[PDB]
């Protein structure tokens, strides 16, 4: 499987997940239907989305690490799948949620070859491959902002900060892309619990890097050894290479 | 002018604002075109929205307090107009922004008779009159949550807090409605600078009250005396009666 196969497969998945979600009424979608393998409830919305995605992915030689159903399959290509990221938004009719896919040539993030985030509410398509990062077919890149007085997405502000603005939308996959295209100057999940799972962030990180962003853990260590398994957890500091170290110092 | 007149006029305005905005490309929309009478730049998108709204409002015996153009007209009915609230979002293709209108029989919020917020990106319609609060025709009401461990919209988190989730979408008009319909358990703008302007909050406050929410200033004081002028500024604590005082204690 190569980066063109991946785009083809992801698009097909985005299409089916969109169909499934849309043909579900809010009152039915918000319902708890079971316990995710991740340890959090699976909403009906999560279930229908994962089903449509898994239906397509089983026809491939891959191992899938997906939020509601855990690890599936045997292949050597590894796929981190968030079938529905921003489920809380989705169930409230709030239009920020996406299906997220990252593909890797091993169970570690450093071997990622394709990242893909499709906003299921707006239809915006983000992906990145060896050629670069795209929003709706157009090349994107991170902003040139050098100042801490900038536009930040941050989980969670636990003190007074210097940012121009702070936002929290409730979907890291999509929010990493907001950073990837330059809409926001930086992205930060600095929650002490390390809440981010591999499928939440893998795609977005990959896209943001292709878009020129520097993306690390809290101390600035590489994300390269982050594993595609249910146990993996992440803190993230993303910014252009000039803003990035200023952020590291700010949270020290 | 009564509460049915206001509904008719607000809907007409929403339709025209959506038309005006949608007919503009992001690259043209995002441009600074002037200085608002509020003291912040007016984007192209802000200007075209305001123009559409003012064409319809100039034909009524009203005084309009609007963000980009300031105070206008001489009528005894006062209208707080945010022609585009969430402009930052709108210019970035982020689908959380609205046009906001509160109508009052005096220049003080205590005499408000109609509240209206129309999401320009999703078409959701929120309003409230003497009969209650509506989302897209359907009656709404705030959540019953009693615990601080709840779903919060808060500007801005500046210390560790007890909430289940924190969200910041960048449009208080819409976010006040998210609270009004129970999607979030509370809404807080506690910024030291007291940043909210009358047209940012008036409608949303009105709708949220009709929905059962208790909505006050920082110290629990009434909002009734808040004036429909450019000088007015607000901090907000909104919740159901049970949750509200717990929040007041939390932020002391
Ligand atoms: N983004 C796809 C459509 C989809 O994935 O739904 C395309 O451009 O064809
Ligand atoms: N991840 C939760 C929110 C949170 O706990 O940050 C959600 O479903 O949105
Ligand atoms: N998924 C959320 C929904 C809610 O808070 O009402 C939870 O139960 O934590
Ligand atoms: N990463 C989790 C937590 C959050 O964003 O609140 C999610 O995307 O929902
Ligand atoms: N919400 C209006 C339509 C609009 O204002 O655009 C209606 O119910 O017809
Ligand atoms: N009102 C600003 C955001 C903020 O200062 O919170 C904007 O949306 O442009
Ligand atoms: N309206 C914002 C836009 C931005 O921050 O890029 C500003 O005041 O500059
Ligand atoms: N633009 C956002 C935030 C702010 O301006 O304070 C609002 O007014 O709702
Ligand atoms: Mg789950
Ligand atoms: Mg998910
Ligand atoms: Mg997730
Ligand atoms: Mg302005
Ligand atoms: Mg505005
Ligand atoms: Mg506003």
């Amino acid at each position: 499987m190569d980066e063109r196969d991946a785009l083809r497969i992801s698009r097909e998945i985005a299409g089916e997940v969109r169909k499934a979600i849309a043909s579900m009424p809010l009152r039915e979608a918000v319902k708890d239907v079971g316990m995710g393998k991740d340890g959090t409830p699976t909403k009906a919305a999560d279930r229908v989305a994962e089903d449509a995605a898994l239906e397509i992915l089983r026809k491939e030689r891959v191992t899938v690490v997906t939020e509601e159903s855990g690890v599936l399959g045997e292949g050597d290509v590894f796929v981190a799948l968030d079938p529905l990221d921003g489920t809380f938004n989705a169930t409230r009719g709030i239009p920020v949620y996406s299906v997220s896919l990252c593909f890797s040539y091993s169970d570690k993030l450093k071997d990622a070859f394709f990242g893909y985030v499709y906003n299921l509410a707006t239809g915006d398509e983000y992906y990145a491959d060896s050629s670069g990062a795209y929003r709706n077919g157009e090349r994107i890149e991170v902003s040139d902002a050098e100042e801490l007085y900038c536009n930040a997405i941050i989980y969670y502000p636990d003190r007074k900060f210097p940012f121009k603005r702070m936002r929290i939308f409730g979907s890291a996959a999509t929010e990493l892309c907001f950073f990837a295209d330059g809409s926001f100057d930086c992205f930060l999940d600095i929650r002490p619990g390390k809440m981010l799972r591999i499928y939440d962030a893998a795609a977005g990180v990959f896209i943001a890097e292709k878009a020129g962003g520097k993306v690390t853990e809290l101390d600035g260590e590489s994300l390269g050894n982050k594993k595609f398994d249910m146990q993996e957890r992440l803190n993230i500091v993303a910014a252009n290479e000039k803003l990035h170290p200023k952020l590291l110092e700010l949270i020290k």
